[PDB]
């Protein structure tokens, strides 16, 4: 998997405007303040999500995601006719393809409804591989030399897939360190 590597970037066109991006596009974080750019339709105006710059129409994709410290986060990739506006759920059936951690220790799973997770090694890097054309996503735990988490599938898909982020609200004030896109 690692032998299909792609550079990924984040597109500031959809950055909820909470979200501090850094000036190479490769890290987000949550700011403490609000930020003033336009309305426009690719922004998530309600939670603190941000897509990949980056079109899949096929083909076999693969990247890698750095989340040492974070006591939450959400990771994964979705259709590009996704719902931007307002409040919703985080699940397959409407085209989101995804893992999370919230509660500090609960790992979980984006299948409607939604399945945990028991991993024994706590992951500080995290892998994603999209294979287009086999109707999968998949995701692994580097931390645990590369260990399956889990792996979506019979996905069908028919238009353009976007890779997918959040670093999580920082409720507690205990998840400011930011997801950096390794090497
Ligand atoms: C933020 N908190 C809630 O809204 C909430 C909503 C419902 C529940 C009920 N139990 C199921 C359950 C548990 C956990 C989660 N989750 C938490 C973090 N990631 C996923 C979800 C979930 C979240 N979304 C969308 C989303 C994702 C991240 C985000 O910013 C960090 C904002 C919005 N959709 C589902 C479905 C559902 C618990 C918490």
């Amino acid at each position: 998997h690692h032998h299909h590597m792609v550079h990924i970037t984040l597109d500031p066109d959809t950055a909820n405007p909470w979200l501090i991006l850094s000036e190479d596009r490769r890290q987000v974080r949550l700011g403490d303040t609000q930020q003033s750019i336009p309305g426009n339709e690719e922004r998530f105006d309600s939670y603190p999500m941000v897509l990949g710059a980056q079109h899949f129409h096929s083909g076999k994709h693969y990247w890698e995601v750095d989340v040492t410290g974070k006591e939450a986060w959400d990771l994964g990739v979705c259709r590009d006719s996704v719902r931007r506006k307002g409040h919703f759920l985080l699940s397959s059936k409407s085209g989101f393809w995804t893992i999370w951690l919230w509660n500090k220790q609960k790992y979980e799973a984006g299948t409607y409804p939604q399945t945990p997770l028991h991993l024994q090694v706590p992951p500080c890097q995290v892998g994603i591989f999209l294979d287009y054309e086999a109707g999968m996503v998949s995701f692994y735990n580097i931390t645990d030399h590369g260990s399956l988490i889990y792996s979506f599938s019979e996905c069908a898909f028919t238009g353009p897939l976007r890779p997918f982020f959040s670093p999580g609200f920082n409720d507690g004030g205990k998840n400011t360190a930011p997801l950096t896109l390794c090497p």
